[PDB]
């Protein structure tokens, strides 16, 4: 099994597999055509030289290495390489006498496959031991984080610190280089993110240890919260280091990453369900609470936490959570409706809601069954495969209950091969046990839903249905905040899409699927999705413009409620309230940011970033509250002040970058319409505030207006650092500068009217300044041959389904006139050929290798011209994003060439294929999908970068809506 996770392996294994492609090409020229095989002497000598380098440095390594694992795993590579090497040399010797020798060609096709396998295994052992070093350092730091609790003296604090130094420095350097030596870009992203999180967590660590030790040397009263924050820091840092250790051992795409994410989100739904369980169960059972209240929604969103669990369990276990969720949802609806009319406390208002909520305690129990279930499934999954199967697979050459412990929790060297077979079987069952998941960014969800609604191939891609369900769930989440327009976007559109999709499902499983009765209804559902996208982005924009207007005043009031004088009144009466409003504000911001990441127009990178910052703030709120409680506890103490300032600054910066990333995910002109609407509404509350003599309300509204104007100044300065032309830098700046001109006059005029609230001239001055701000924001807004067909042939196909998904996606646009759609069409066609060639095996070797070479060539065309597109385009975000989709193309093309050469050395269906040939088909399929859809995203985003010269993206199909 070949590997490609580093640039050194690739730089070594690409020319090797290339010369091997030559040798198997001449092998086919010999075996299929009976042609003279020429002087293999020079090429075999070059191969055996470039490989004898690896063998030589390896043999020198095993002498001077203290690594025992290397001493075990390295000589077998020496044998697997030397054998095939000498075998190829022998083939070169025999084919000098008789260039038609039938056993000399047996030794030519066995050695090339053997030199590929052996070379890959040898490099894999090197790499493996190189990482084992890095993991040795990481485990060093992990063990050093456990001795953090023994520090009780400032002497122990400084000593602990200075000794922690060198290991941290060495780890950071090692990871910074290893990530630069990796080919899988996502792995690099994970290493960078984790190491950055640890490095950003060190100062918080020494701060928490500092307040712990100052609180310990003296007899201060903040000892508990201090150890809470310190133990939390050890927890988070140790967890991130463990993430580093897991990623470092990855040699392919993420295979078991879904497990940990699914189980941690699974537990997150419950850790979040606890609090709202208590609160909502406590203050709903009251005889009335006006609907739309935050305490009312406190149940309506609880069920949402169950839904995200129901979307994680497989399609069958969805039963309990889905049916219970629907019944609880409709019975609470009746609670709100009945309680908000002339009749409350008719037993239907008590006896129904009571049995229901007593059932809320039941669906809160059903979700833990699936949560415990799945985990035991992941802990058993990794415990069997990793801890016993590998460890005693190595030690096959005694003691027993390792293979017993693996064999019990599941349900010579060929016996271990059977162990690998059954392991793959268990991984198959585990993989099926979980349902397919829709994308997270919007266009992925609506694209999968789109691919299911128009041609529902019966009983596959429940990913489209899952995308519709995730979109409808996100529409329910966006709706709970509204009031009047609450019913029109929720009831009509969300339930209309749920109903319509239920019609296209019941109308496809129990009946016919291709009739126009299901295709005339499909357009009824295809545009409804567009409606939910439009109004969902609209309501999301309105919600963001309100919730994210002020992100810092609650924690500011909490900061001044902590430094209150000791003789101040109601110190905890106001403090606990500031912490309550601070936790509520933080959670509200987090939820709004989640909706923004789900519905907004932003690439998956910024979606993962928004979710990451929401995770971080959600983790940071309680420790900020506890820091406020160790400052409020000890007045005049400098250490508590430094700690609370550190924590509060952490929260401030995380919510700041959260505000920015969330702002990226919104159509900025729609945002300007939203904030302009908010300035219109704010001024009405000002006229009213004057009419009823409310100067505090007036200055509050004016400060809100100036706040929004400054925010618009931020989003306007953002468009300056994004455009590379003063076409935008005098239009945007020429308006934002005047918007900055209009700010302060409105403020001082507001302060003027606040003292004489009924003076018509003063009021007139203030209002004039305000509407001048309004017009300024308005100006800021105003500143903004022929073709081929797919060779589908009648009856492997999973490799062709990707080729179809690219061909059907490339043909949507221009035939020619742009080399990228020509090259992508040709790539999907050549992939339709390669799918036919993989299960071939009769003169298909040269056609398959030549096919991979063609795919790599067209890939170079796409990458080249797309890189040309990126540098003649405004807004650097689209350019850099396009480059991000472009860099993952040449790597996957090269890996496609090498894998193709392996499959070619095993393509003459001469038998060495217990499952070894089945592996190379699967790797070619995985690589084929990743390449395929990678150039698909490169095509779509390539057109996005062409709306900004260069290409012509005119569409093919004639306009018919
Ligand atoms: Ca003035």
């Amino acid at each position: 099994m070949p590997v490609f996770h580093t640039r050194t392996i690739e730089s070594i294994l690409e020319p090797v597999a290339q010369q091997i492609s030559h040798l198997v090409i001449m092998h086919e020229e010999g075996e299929v055509d009976g042609k003279a095989i020429p002087d293999l002497t020079a090429p075999v000598a070059a191969v055996q030289a470039a490989v004898s380098n690896l063998v030589r440095v390896g043999k020198e390594t095993v002498q001077t290495t203290e690594d025992q694992i290397l001493k075990r795993d390295m000589p077998p590579a020496f044998i697997k390489v030397e054998n095939a090497c000498t075998k190829l040399v022998q083939a070169a010797q025999m084919l000098q006498s008789d260039p038609y020798s039938v056993p000399a060609r047996d030794y030519l096709i066995d050695g090339s496959r053997g030199i590929l396998s052996g070379t890959s295994d040898l490099l894999l052992t090197f790499d493996e031991a190189e990482v084992r070093k890095i993991i040795r350092v990481c485990k060093g730091i992990l063990e050093y984080l456990t001795v953090a609790e023994v520090v009780e003296t400032m002497e122990d604090l400084v000593t602990y610190t200075k000794n922690l130094g060198p290991g941290m420095t060495k780890m950071a350097k090692m990871i910074d280089e290893r990530q630069q030596e990796l080919t899988h870009q996502e792995h690099r992203v994970m290493l960078v993110n984790s190491m950055n999180t640890v490095k950003e967590l060190l100062p918080v660590l020494i701060s928490a240890m500092k307040i712990f030790v100052t609180t310990k040397n003296s007899k201060n009263q903040g000892i508990e919260e201090a150890l809470k924050n310190r133990n939390f820091t050890v927890e988070k840092m140790s967890a991130e280091i463990n993430e580093i250790i897991r990623v470092l051992q990855l040699t392919s795409w993420d295979e078991d990453a879904w497990a940990s994410k699914d189980t941690e989100a699974m537990k997150r739904a419950l850790a979040s369900i606890d609090s709202k369980l208590n609160q909502a169960k406590g203050w709903l059972r009251d005889p009335s609470a006006s609907p739309g209240d935050a305490g009312e929604q406190a149940i309506r969103q609880i069920l949402d936490e169950a839904g995200k669990v129901g979307e994680l369990c497989a399609g069958k276990e969805r039963r309990e959570i889905l049916g219970t969720c629907k019944m609880l949802g409709q019975m609470t609806d009746q609670v709100a409706d009945l309680r908000a009319r002339g009749q409350g406390s008719s037993p239907v208002a008590m006896q129904k809601a009571q049995q229901v909520s007593q059932g809320l305690d039941v669906l809160t129990a059903k979700v833990e069954n699936a949560a415990r279930k799945l985990e035991a499934m992941t802990n058993s999954k990794q415990s069997i495969a990793k801890k016993i199967d590998a460890a005693q697979n190595w030690l096959a050459d005694p003691e027993g209950e390792e293979q017993i412990r693996g064999a019990l929790a599941e349900a010579a060297k060929q016996v271990a091969t059977a162990l690998q077979n059954l392991q793959t079987k268990t991984n198959r069952a585990v993989a099926n046990s979980r349902p397919a998941k829709a994308a997270v960014h919007l266009e992925g969800k609506i694209e999968q839903a789109q691919r299911w609604i128009d041609n529902p191939t019966v009983d596959d891609r429940g990913v489209g249905q899952a995308a519709i369900r995730g979109l409808v769930a996100e529409g329910h989440r966006l709706a709970n905040v509204m009031m009047g327009p609450y019913r029109q976007d929720l009831l009509a559109k969300c339930d209309r899409v749920d109903q319509l999709t239920a019609q296209l499902a019941d109308l496809a499983a129990r009946g016919e699927g291709e009739s126009p009765q299901a295709r005339a209804l499909a357009s009824q559902l295809q545009d409804s999705l567009k409606d939910l996208k439009a109004r969902m982005q609209e309501a999301m924009t309105q919600e963001v413009s309100d919730v994210f207007s002020d992100t810092t005043t609650p924690i500011k009031l909490l900061a001044v409620a902590a430094t209150a004088p000791p003789d101040a009144p109601n110190r905890e009466e106001v403090f606990d309230e500031r912490a309550a409003n601070f936790e509520n504000h933080s959670g509200k911001l987090g939820a709004t940011a989640e909706k923004a990441a789900a519905v907004g127009t932003a690439n998956k990178s910024t979606v993962e970033g928004i979710q990451a910052s929401v995770k971080t703030a959600r983790e940071l709120t309680p420790q900020v509250v506890s820091a406020a409680r160790i400052l409020l506890r000890n007045p005049g103490n400098q250490a508590a002040y430094e700690h609370f300032e550190t924590m509060k600054n952490q929260w401030i910066d995380n919510v700041e970058k959260m505000t920015g990333l969330v702002d990226e995910a919104i159509d900025t002109k729609s945002l300007l319409d939203a904030s302009e609407e908010a300035i219109k509404k704010d001024l009405d509350k000002c006229k009213v505030a004057m009419a009823n003599i409310q100067p505090q309300m007036l200055v509050a509204g004016a400060t809100s207006i100036a706040r929004r104007a400054n925010r618009i100044l931020l989003v306007a300065k953002r468009e300056v650092e994004n455009s590379e032309d003063p076409k935008f830098r005098e239009a945007v700046k020429a308006a934002s500068d005047e918007l900055s001109k209009t700010i302060s006059p409105m403020v001082m005029d507001a302060k003027a009217v606040a003292g004489n609230i009924s003076d018509p001239g003063l009021q007139k001055s203030f209002l004039d300044s305000g509407y001048r701000i309004l017009g300024a924001v308005a100006k800021v807004r105003e500143a903004f041959e022929k073709d081929e067909e797919f060779p589908e042939q009648k009856a492997n196909q999973p490799m062709m389904m990707a080729a179809r998904q690219l061909h059907d996606e490339a043909r949507k646009w221009s035939s020619k006139g742009n080399d990228i759609i020509a090259a992508a069409k040709r790539m999907a066609l050549l992939m339709a050929e390669m799918s036919r060639l993989v299960r071939g095996g009769s003169g298909t070797k040269r056609a398959l290798i030549q096919c991979a070479k063609d795919i790599a060539k067209a890939s170079d065309e796409v990458t080249r011209l797309a890189k040309e597109v990126a540098k003649q385009c405004t807004k650097a975000a689209i350019a850099t994003n396009l480059l991000q989709v472009c860099e993952r193309i040449p790597t996957i093309s090269t890996q496609l060439k090498i894998l193709s050469t392996v499959k070619a050395t095993m393509l003459g269906r001469t038998n060495i294929s217990d499952e070894e040939s089945e592996q190379a088909t699967e790797m070619l399929v995985h690589n084929a999908q990743n390449l395929m859809q990678s150039v698909k995203e490169t095509v779509r985003e390539a057109e996005a970068a062409s709306i900004k010269f260069t290409l012509r993206w005119v569409r093919k199909t004639p306009w018919y809506q």
